């Protein structure tokens, strides 16, 4: 499109997971290795409002994004991830969501989103780029029968609505989650999940700072596969770029010529997993591409860092309240801890493993 939000902007470099990585690279023992890590903290990545506690974060990032803007000559640019949906990841087994849909959810999500929204109008000289919502529509696509998410549906869609909406009033530009190749990139799927997504747009108004959809979020994926991965038989849509080549037409054909980021953080191993649906601390994963607007793709704006690696995805501890089972598949690395705290040994692999290279 015209108006790509990166474009002249320089990106805040989340301090946090500076935090993490700085701490994680005085752990790695190998001298070459150990300053491969240190210099992740100058890769881009999006921070994640997994809850409410969060949002004083996000303020102190657009403040100290507008005095750094100020003090380069630059106007910044702050990345971050909607996720606190109630009722959060409806098809998983276990989810780290504080709020749920039977203690008055929606009313929650909204305060959370009027909180964020709050923030963002106090610093109208940063940008802001938001990820919606990962692993929240795509599964009213494929996922209805799980009751969970079909108990959700009407929550999700108005909580997805709330912050679509009201984000706009700040000039959010937005990317709704939609998956992966694996999961809404299916050729059958593809209708449905262009239906939905127009759907949502429409009640949101159409507004054009909602510029499209991300994908890949959390997950591995090439973007361009050299080879389709063995987990990928049956779709011959097997990376991301073959899912939003497909993708795009149907919501342009809505009115919605809509654009797409791809996380491409933990996907610089292919061919890592026993089965596609495979997500949870998969093994052998190593950093891919660095984050950029040289994305190859008409459609896409950016190739983008999401989830960032070393966060763990979930605990593979069968005893914790949050255990989902997945993160104990002979394709997970284990022992895991718990989800979003630091995974050393996964985070000095992605860094060994990092392709192309650090």
């Amino acid at each position: 499109s015209a108006n790509n939000p990166w474009t002249g902007f320089q990106i805040f470099l989340s301090p946090y997971y500076a935090n993490e990585v700085a701490a994680a690279a005085k752990q790695i023992t190998d001298p070459t290795l150990s300053s491969k890590a240190a210099s992740v903290a100058n890769i881009p990545t999006f921070t994640w409002l997994d809850s409410v506690a969060k949002i004083p974060d996000l303020g102190t990032y657009l403040a100290s994004a507008s005095a750094l803007g100020k003090s380069t000559g630059t106007k910044q640019l702050v990345q971050i991830v909607i996720y606190d949906l109630p009722d959060r990841d409806c098809a998983a087994k276990a989810s780290n969501g504080e709020f749920s849909i039977a203690n008055n959810g929606q009313a929650n999500y909204e305060n959370y989103i009027d909180q964020i929204v709050a923030q963002i109008q106090q610093f109208p000289d940063v940008r802001v780029v938001a990820v919606i919502e990962p692993d929240s529509l795509a599964n009213l696509v494929t996922n209805l029968n799980v009751q969970k998410c079909a108990n959700a549906k009407t929550t999700y869609l108005a909580s997805v609505n709330y912050a679509l909406t009201n984000l706009a009033k700040v000039g959010v530009y937005m990317y709704m989650d939609a998956g992966h190749a694996g999961w809404l990139g299916w050729p059958a799927n593809l209708s449905p999940a262009a239906q939905l997504f127009t759907q949502v747009w429409q009640n949101a108004g159409k507004s054009p700072f909602i510029k499209g959809l991300a994908t890949n979020v959390a997950n591995y994926n090439a973007l361009q596969a050299a080879s389709p991965d063995p987990i990928t038989q049956g779709n011959p849509n097997y990376d991301e770029i073959h899912y939003i080549n497909a993708l795009a037409p149907l919501l342009q054909q809505a009115g919605w010529d809509a654009t797409f980021i791809v996380d491409q953080g933990r996907s610089g191993v292919q061919n890592i997993r026993q089965q596609w649906g495979d997500w949870c601390n998969i093994k052998g994963a190593g950093f891919g591409t660095r984050p950029t607007t040289n994305t190859g793709s008409q459609f896409i704006d950016s190739i983008v860092w999401v989830k960032p690696g070393g966060e763990c995805d979930g605990t593979s501890n069968s005893s914790s309240p949050r255990y989902d089972s997945t993160c104990s598949l002979p394709d997970a690395a284990q022992p895991a801890p718990e989800a979003g705290t630091w995974f050393q040994a996964y985070f000095q692999t992605l860094v060994s493993a990092a392709n192309p290279p650090l």
